């Protein structure tokens, strides 16, 4: 029903939002933003609390697409999660954390938004030159002055989130998680389930990988990034299809699918309190959302987790 994230106050549904679909038009070809829309207002409509969108994501357009929806409900009812870092050059990016540009990065957010504050501000990425805790403390100026109701870092190592919460200013972490990568269990959980961060995955999927969107007959055509991504190199991706497969009948057991037991999973680590599975369509958002349906016996945990051991 309601998950309090970390040492914030934020209090979500279990299942939110991922809006790379929605106006990413710089990720997407042919992207329709009505339907972007209808998507974003769907998932408000169905009960789901969280929109996590950015400014790679479109460069602005999915926050400026998402708050036109935002207009249509009322505020309050809506956590908002956005991010910053990456600093147009040469037709490409640099990571950028330094305090005026992390500053001027909320203030653009609040403008493409239309709103007067946003609920959970992130550092993307972290650039290569910034003390962590001096780039959170930018934004937690901005947090103080009421424009961000909490602060957290993605893609940021042990390290560097160490110093972010030197003084422990960083309530949520954003990393990639998944059953092929499940380093975060070791590396990061002990700390932010220590620390109270909360911990929220992305590329849970992996592409269609662990849905069982393909077979082992699949194949991609030349010059597609994925038969060239490493779970889908040689044997390792009949390999990890044949060994998903072996999900399907938990999945018949609770009348869902592969991915719906998948997340489930991902959701009953005790670090993980929200998803941010994506979607391009309203529909796919009410299929999402049966996720927080499953309710996982310790038994079919136990065999998950074993059966996607790492070493
Ligand atoms: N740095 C960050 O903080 C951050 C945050 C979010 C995302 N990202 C990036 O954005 C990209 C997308 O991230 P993501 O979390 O959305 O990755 P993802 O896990 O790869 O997206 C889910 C993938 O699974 C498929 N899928 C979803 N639901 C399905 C279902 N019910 N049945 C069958 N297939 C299903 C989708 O296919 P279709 O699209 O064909 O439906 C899609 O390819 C990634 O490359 C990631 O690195 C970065
Ligand atoms: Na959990």
């Amino acid at each position: 029903k309601k998950a309090k994230l970390g040492k914030s106050d934020l209090q979500v549904f279990p299942i939110g939002l991922g809006t790379n679909a929605v106006g990413g038009h710089n990720l997407y070809p042919n992207l329709n933003e009505e339907t972007g829309k209808e998507l974003v207002r769907e998932a408000i409509r169905n009960g789901v609390t969280m929109l996590d969108t950015a400014y790679i994501y479109g460069i602005g357009r999915s926050e400026e697409l998402i708050g036109e929806v935002l207009r249509e409900f009322n505020r309050e009812d809506v956590v908002i999660a956005t991010k910053a870092a990456h600093r147009k050059q040469g037709n490409d990016f640099v990571f950028d954390n330094s305090p005026d540009f992390l500053k001027k990065s909320v203030d653009e957010s609040l403008k493409r938004l239309n709103t007067d504050y946003i609920d959970l501000f992130y550092i993307h990425f972290p650039d290569e030159h910034t003390p962590k805790d001096e780039a959170v403390n930018a934004l937690n100026e901005m947090k103080k002055a009421g424009k961000i109701r909490s602060i957290g870092v993605s893609n940021f190592s042990l390290e560097q989130l160490k110093e972010a919460n030197k003084d422990g200013l960083v309530d949520v972490l954003q990393g990639e998680y998944n059953l092929l990568n499940r380093e975060a269990e070791k590396t990061f959980f002990p700390y932010t389930k220590e620390h109270n961060i909360s911990f929220i995955p992305y590329f849970p999927l992996v592409s269609g990988l662990l849905a069982g969107k393909y077979t082992e007959d699949t194949t991609f055509p030349e010059g597609d990034l994925r038969n060239e991504q490493e779970h889908f190199k040689g044997e390792r991706f009949k390999e990890n299809i044949r060994k998903v497969n072996k999900l399907a009948p938990i999945a018949e057991k609770h009348n869902v699918d592969i991915p719906h037991i998948v997340l489930a999973w991902y959701l009953a680590r005790p670090e993980i309190d929200i998803l941010i599975p994506g979607a391009k369509r309203a529909d796919q958002l009410i299929d999402n959302i049966k996720t927080a349906d499953v309710t996982l016996s310790q038994e079919d945990i136990s065999f998950i987790d074993k059966l996607f051991a790492p070493g």
